[PDB]
């Protein structure tokens, strides 16, 4: 059963690779269909789609009386999205942020700071309710500001939705096969360790974002990348973390929240006063490496 683990592992990689490109291509077409920016489609449809693992994971974990895993994933994902995911993407395709997209990033920063402050004493179910509402407000605010009001079953639209949906299924299934495949290899080789069993799943929920953003970066879709990262973080907090708090009070993670706030602030400052390019990406990656080397497992 080690061969089937390798089977799942490689097949997961194949589905992630091609699925992410299809998802990106389908999303880019849908953006042009609805007359919205790539940032908007990245921050809404793409972000929610790729944060489905986090939401399910956080909800399940907190339900199973493991609220540390719930908030643990979620904040961990946010750090991964800025540090690793945006870091790699910025180097591949440097981004100069337009003024009204800078506005969206600022709102994101305020959201993260607000979440951090109310999370100092942990996250109650009331905290979750508030975050979820802000999450909803953010989505509507984002769509409208990035929408161009203008107006059968056109083959261009249908094929667009097919690419998106099948692409999304490809990255989600691919991510599961990757994790399950790796988990069965490790079990077959008796090197299985649940202390690292969670870093495999935590990173696993971040695999769709990683592959999607890289694919978009390869096609110079910087707005989509930034949208995906910003939207996924908010979805991780206002969605994944929030739902977790509904089942059980989530323990405070003040160190990790502080790290996220600092990384979010840096992201805003770079977007506002400079660019998100090679050296900003290098800094993000360096910080991420420092985080995974120092933060508690
Ligand atoms: C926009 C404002 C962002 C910051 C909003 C900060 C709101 C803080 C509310 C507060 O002080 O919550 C205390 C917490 O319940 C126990 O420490
Ligand atoms: C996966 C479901 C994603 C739902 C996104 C709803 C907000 C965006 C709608 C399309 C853009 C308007
Ligand atoms: C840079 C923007 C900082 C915003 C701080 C808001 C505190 C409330
Ligand atoms: C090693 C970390 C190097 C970080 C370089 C950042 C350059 C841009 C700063 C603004
Ligand atoms: C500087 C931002 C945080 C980098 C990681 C710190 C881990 C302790
Ligand atoms: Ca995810
Ligand atoms: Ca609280
Ligand atoms: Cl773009
Ligand atoms: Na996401």
């Amino acid at each position: 059963m080690v061969i089937l683990g390798v089977g799942y592992f490689l097949l997961g990689l194949i589905l992630l690779y091609y699925g992410s490109d299809w998802f990106v291509l389908g999303s880019e077409r849908i953006a042009r269909h609805f007359n919205v920016s790539n940032f908007v489609i990245g921050a809404t449809v793409m972000a929610i789609g790729t944060s489905l693992p986090e939401i399910l994971t956080s909800a399940y974990a907190s339900y199973m009386h493991a609220p540390g895993i719930s908030i643990g994933n979620a904040i961990g994902s946010c750090i991964c999205n800025i540090g690793l995911v945006l870091g790699l993407s910025a180097i591949i395709s440097p981004i100069i942020v337009d003024k009204n997209l800078q506005k969206n990033i600022l709102v994101y920063l305020l959201f993260v700071i607000f979440a951090a402050v109310i999370g100092i004493d942990g996250f109650s179910w009331i905290d979750g309710v508030v975050l979820l509402i802000l999450f909803i407000i953010y989505l509507r605010w984002t769509v409208k500001n990035g929408s161009a009001e203008i107006e059968k079953n056109n083959p261009s639209v249908v094929f667009s939705l097919v690419l998106l949906i099948i692409g999304l299924i490809g990255v989600l299934v691919g991510a599961e096969l990757f994790v399950d495949g790796a988990k069965k290899i490790a079990l077959a080789l008796d090197i299985s360790d649940k202390v690292i069993g969670f870093t495999l799943v935590a990173f696993g929920t971040s695999l769709p974002e990683l592959m999607v953003s890289l694919a978009a970066a390869k096609r110079n879709l910087g707005g989509m990348v930034l949208g995906n990262v910003i939207g996924s973080n908010i979805a991780d907090i206002g969605g994944a973390l929030a739902v977790g708090s509904l089942f059980m009070h989530l323990p405070a993670e003040n160190v990790q929240m502080a790290v996220l706030v600092i990384m979010s602030l840096l992201l805003y400052l770079f977007a506002k006063y400079s660019k998100i390019g090679r050296w900003q990406g290098i800094l993000f990656l360096a910080l991420y490496i420092i985080a995974i080397a120092s933060l508690r497992m």
